[PDB]
């Protein structure tokens, strides 16, 4: 249980087999770890495709199952619906720009419009960390002149989720895709 400091992506995920190598999640662990790699744009650069209209989820590793490693391209006022996590872990790090968080509780079953519990500002190098446990969250780049690039890691891996509109709080299921996996195009 001896973390230490990742000097690279690679030795990052080296890592992060081994916190997930059993059946539980040390959350805290899971994210200092996450925080104390040093986004270094060359490692990642292969990953990072982006599309011109929406954000992309491009995979990096399946965790030997246990996870997926991800990483996400948002464009300028590129952002995500409000959406769980089907219960599992959401581990989120800023690799370059910014994202805007906000949370929302969960809804009623009672139309109404759902309110911003709270949001925050991260930035580079930055983590997050959300269940449904905690709650629902968007996430959005807000700038109008850097793209955003982050680091997303789940646990269990989960390729269906709910989203949810912030005028009724009605959810709609939701099937989620790859841009790219291991820096490979997939249509
Ligand atoms: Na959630």
């Amino acid at each position: 249980t001896e973390l230490l400091k990742p000097r690279t992506l690679a030795d990052l995920i080296r890592i992060l087999h081994e916190l997930f190598a059993g059946d539980e999640v040390n959350v805290e662990e899971v994210q200092a770890v996450l925080e104390a790699y040093e986004s270094n744009p060359a490692e990642w650069a292969l990953y990072a495709k982006f599309d011109q209209y929406r954000y992309t989820r491009n995979l990096v590793d399946q965790g030997n199952g246990k996870f997926n490693l991800m990483i996400l391209c948002w464009g300028e006022g590129h952002g995500s619906s409000i959406h769980d996590h089907t219960d599992s872990h959401c581990f989120l790090k800023l690799l370059q720009g910014n994202l805007k968080e906000t949370l929302f509780d969960w809804p009623d079953k009672k139309s109404n419009e759902m309110i911003k519990k709270s949001e925050r500002t991260l930035r580079e190098n930055q983590c997050a960390y959300i269940n449904d446990s905690i709650g629902l969250h968007r996430v959005e780049n807000v700038s109008h002149t850097e793209p955003a690039v982050s680091l997303h890691l789940y646990s269990p891996p989960f390729d269906t989720c709910h989203a949810f509109d912030q005028r009724t709080g009605h959810k709609n299921k939701v099937t989620m895709t790859f841009h790219s996996k291991f820096g490979i195009r997939t249509p």
